[PDB]
């Protein structure tokens, strides 16, 4: 459930949050519109566990397997497994236009799996996010949205959980805004001005609770479909109009690039303690 | 409103957040349930006061002037209207023994004063806003509740809003929790041990949702009923209760001692870039 009665917390024993003693000193950990920034370091997952089970929290997670993306679905269903919302109740609903492509994958209790199949024609994903919209109302409280092509590789759970969130894109957390490949062209809905813009936000993981989500989807939805009738694509495509959204409406809790990055283009610097979500090759 | 549609932002012009480099790296200016501390310098006042105006919030404002204490009343509201909520819709409800020494108080557009009328007998606040409850739903969208012997030199805005805020008290920020003057005696409701704590709050200053504030104050007389009925008084009466209530519900915003400061028994420590809400004399 959100929103609803919430019961006492039980005794429970950690370290004390000192006031004079910052969690990290070398990351932002808070927006200027005070939503927290989601690094390894700031949140005592043990509090927040007990929180979300309290209120008997499901989480969706879609994901689009189209074409030859199915490949993908095997290991990142069987890392989502080991590190999705562990001890939570989880949905996932997989996409694909090859339902007997899907892997045969064996999930702990409380888990399940539905496969939906849609046509095979990245941007029509908004719309079918916003076929289920009954679906998700009746089945999830919290949707989170991501690409494939990608595995699991540390904790990711109830921390990201929130009405609306989006994550730091990992080629451009340290960048001037001026450098964001925001969409340009005022022509675009998802235009964005040099002298705009809070973060670039990675198309590939974002969600919140299902209203925020639902809203999220039909609005880029619309904006993707005015570019159409006007003969222009966004630069980066739904990715354009994610980052348009979220810098008009704030999320209200930010992941960072622990939540998705790529180790073989960009490493393992310093400022990121874990990996959680990581690219595969292609 | 709460909870309701959200229209998009305006453009706005103003500073990048920038990832690497962190408001403030000398206090913590996050919980570890992912909770914001608020403190100068963590939030850009002209994005929240969009996100605030664009919902047209109305803040009601608690206080008690009950005996002696009407005497406090004349500073404490004219320095309100200085600095409490500027822009907003604000609605004061002054509860007193004594309508008539009500100073009559200059109020800017768009804010209003109740006076209600109570019997004379601190402990007593958590029940009478508890008779308002009604009231408090159908005309403002928070509260907050603080002590009448105050008075504001600096900003208190926005920024404060959010489900349910504590705020940390001013001598206690720096301490270990075993030093906390939580109520010690397991005997009491409010009895906290001394291996448990994120903070020590002060009874002077919380808020939150209409809501969120009825089921602490309801929560905090039933307990204190409790105590009564048992021959025990928590050793710092409704504070000690507002402390095991925020423990075991934990606050989705904490205030920084900005917000409830005595500049006189503790002067004007580097940490502390704005005393906002001060004690006065008294
Ligand atoms: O033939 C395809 C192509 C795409 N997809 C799905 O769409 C996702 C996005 O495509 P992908 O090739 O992963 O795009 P990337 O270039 O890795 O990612 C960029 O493009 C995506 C789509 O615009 C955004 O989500 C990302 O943020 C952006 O970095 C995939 O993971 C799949 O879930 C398919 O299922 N089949
Ligand atoms: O004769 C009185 C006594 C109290 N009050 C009201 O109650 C408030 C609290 O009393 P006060 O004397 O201000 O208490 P303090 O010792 O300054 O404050 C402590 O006691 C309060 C009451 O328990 C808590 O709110 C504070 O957090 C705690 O620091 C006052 O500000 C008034 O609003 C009256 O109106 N008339
Ligand atoms: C070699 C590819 C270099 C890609 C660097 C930048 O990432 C790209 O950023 C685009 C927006 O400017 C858009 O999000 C696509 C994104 O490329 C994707 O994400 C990267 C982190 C890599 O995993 C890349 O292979 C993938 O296509
Ligand atoms: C001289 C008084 C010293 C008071 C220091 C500690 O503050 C007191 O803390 C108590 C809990 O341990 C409780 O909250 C009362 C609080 O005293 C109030 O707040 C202080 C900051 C002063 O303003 C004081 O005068 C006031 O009574
Ligand atoms: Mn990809
Ligand atoms: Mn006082």
């Amino acid at each position: 459930a959100i929103g609803e009665f919430m019961v006492s917390l039980p005794r429970m024993v950690y370290p004390q949050p000192k006031v004079l003693t910052p969690c990290r000193k070398d990351v932002l950990v808070v927006t200027p519109w005070l939503a927290p920034i989601v690094w390894e370091g700031t949140f005592n997952i043990d509090i927040l566990n007990e929180q979300f089970r309290l209120q008997n929290t499901t989480i969706g997670l879609t994901v689009f397997a189209i074409k030859k993306y199915v490949a993908f679905l095997k290991l990142f269903l069987e890392t989502a497994e080991k590190h999705f919302m562990v001890g939570h109740r989880v949905h996932y609903y997989v996409f694909t236009d090859q339902p007997a492509a899907v892997p045969r994958v064996t999930l702990g209790t409380g888990r399940q799996l539905s496969v939906l199949e849609v046509r095979a024609y990245s941007m029509r994903r908004m719309e079918m996010i916003s076929f289920c919209e009954r679906r998700f109302l009746s089945e999830v409280d919290y949707l989170v949205c991501v690409d494939v092509d990608m595995e699991f590789r540390d904790h990711v759970g109830v921390e990201i959980l929130t009405p609306l969130f989006g994550t730091l894109h990992p080629s451009f957390y340290g960048s001037s805004r001026e450098a964001f490949t925001y969409e340009r062209r005022p022509q675009s809905q998802a235009y964005i001005p040099k002298d705009e813009g809070d973060f670039y936000y990675m198309g590939a993981f974002f969600g919140g609770s299902v209203q925020e989500v639902q809203r999220l989807t039909r609005a880029c939805h619309q904006a993707m479909m005015v570019d159409q009738a006007n003969g222009i694509e966004a630069v980066w495509h739904d990715e354009s109009h994610l980052n348009k959204y979220l810098l008009r409406h704030k999320p209200t809790k930010v992941l960072s690039p622990e939540y998705l990055w790529d180790q073989q283009l960009l490493g393992w610097p310093a400022v990121l303690r874990k990996l959680r979500f990581t690219a595969v090759p292609k």
